[PDB]
């Protein structure tokens, strides 16, 4: 069936598990490690593939590469144009947009997008914000740039990408100030739940309803945390690992819309944090 997949982070050193979860049965897989340990990088996946982009190696990571369910093996792919540690991305039609993230003291505004049939990419028009730690969603075929940290203050900005039009726009600010926190799209509203808001760890989560505009809060996490991993499963968002100020979490919590609850559903074999995550 189809995957939980949780790539490198971060637990006293840089990881490299690539490990998955089945939430019909509960079990854990362990899968091929990745060449090069990361943390801060991100996962998805195109064509029941999945991708592992940038992060740093504890140097900052301009690496895509590409792991095959079906051979449980690596493969290198084409670098990006600069090096994206705290990086944020997002699938339309096939291709990959890397967004965002750091190399060194360089907060990238810069934006590219990943072509898989032809192992290319290219930059597209930079984002109105620097920002790093960033959360990415997809919807309506447009992208969005949620929070993160542009060098010198701490954002609860958003921003939203028109691929046709190549042009992005600002979007209602959230609530609170996030850095590092997950961000996904479920059933038609943007999730950013968790990150750090320049003082704590959050547990709170808001969602973005785009035709009204607004940022609501919904129920929070039992656990704070930034740097989380995140995805949506079966109409269900699961967030997976992060910091919560002091100690790296193994706890995985499972949020369900229709009760606005979330429940732990299970834990990762190790805590860790600044994990790539996605699904097939
Ligand atoms: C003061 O405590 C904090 C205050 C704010 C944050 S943060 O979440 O907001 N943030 C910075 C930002 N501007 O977004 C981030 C910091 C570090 C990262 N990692 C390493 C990396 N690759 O850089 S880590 O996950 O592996 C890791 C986390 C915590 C510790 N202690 C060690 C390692 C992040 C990875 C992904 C996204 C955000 C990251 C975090 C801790």
């Amino acid at each position: 069936g189809r995957l939980i997949y949780t790539a490198g982070g971060y637990f006293r050193q840089s990881l490299s598990y690539l490990e998955a979860y089945n939430p019909s049965d509960g079990t854990w897989l362990r899968l091929a490690d990745l060449q090069v340990p990361r943390s801060g990088l991100a996962g998805c996946v195109v064509g029941g593939l999945l991708y592992a982009v940038g992060g740093r190696n504890n140097t900052d990571s301009s690496a895509l590469d590409c792991y095959n369910p079906m051979t449980n093996q690596w493969s290198p792919c084409a670098p990006m144009s600069v090096p994206r540690n705290r990086i944020g991305v997002g699938v339309i039609d096939g291709h990959i947009y890397a967004v965002g993230g750091s190399h060194g003291c360089i907060h990238h505004n810069s934006v590219e997008r990943y072509e898989p049939e032809r192992d290319e990419w290219h930059l597209v028009a930079p984002m109105l914000t620097r920002r790093i730690g960033v959360g990415v969603a997809v919807l309506n075929r447009l992208l969005y740039a949620v929070g993160g940290f542009d060098g010198t203050n701490r954002l609860n900005s958003a921003e939203c990408y028109y691929p046709e039009r190549n042009e992005w726009r600002m979007i209602t600010a959230m609530n609170t100030i996030r850095s590092g926190a997950g961000v996904c799209v479920l059933h038609n509203c943007i999730y950013a739940a968790g990150g750090y808001d320049g003082q704590d760890q959050l547990n709170s989560v808001e969602r973005y309803d785009v035709e009204t505009e607004t940022w609501t809060f919904v129920a929070p996490m039992k656990h704070r945390r930034s740097a989380l991993g995140i995805t949506v499963h079966q109409g269900r968002i699961y967030v997976l690992g992060g910091y919560d100020g002091h100690t790296f979490l193994d706890s995985v919590e499972c949020y369900d819309p229709d009760t606005d609850t979330w429940s732990e559903v299970t834990r990762m074999t190790s805590g860790r944090s600044g994990v790539g995550v996605a699904v097939t």
